[PDB]
């Protein structure tokens, strides 16, 4: 989550990290939780780079 907030320019609050990993941890999607909760709609090197981390990093 950090990486794409710092790659895609998002300002990352703690709330926002809460509720992302919450549901990414459920099963909703990286690219899901990047546009529903991040506001950010990834391409595909974006969702798989930042898939190589840990949620947290990600």
């Amino acid at each position: 989550i950090v990486w794409i907030a710092r790659q895609f320019g998002v300002h990352l609050t703690t709330k926002l990290t809460q509720k992302a990993l919450d549901l990414l941890s459920s099963g909703a999607s990286l690219g899901t939780v990047a546009a529903v909760i991040l506001g950010v709609t990834l391409p595909g090197w974006a969702v798989a780079a930042a898939g190589a981390l840990g949620g947290t990093a990600a």
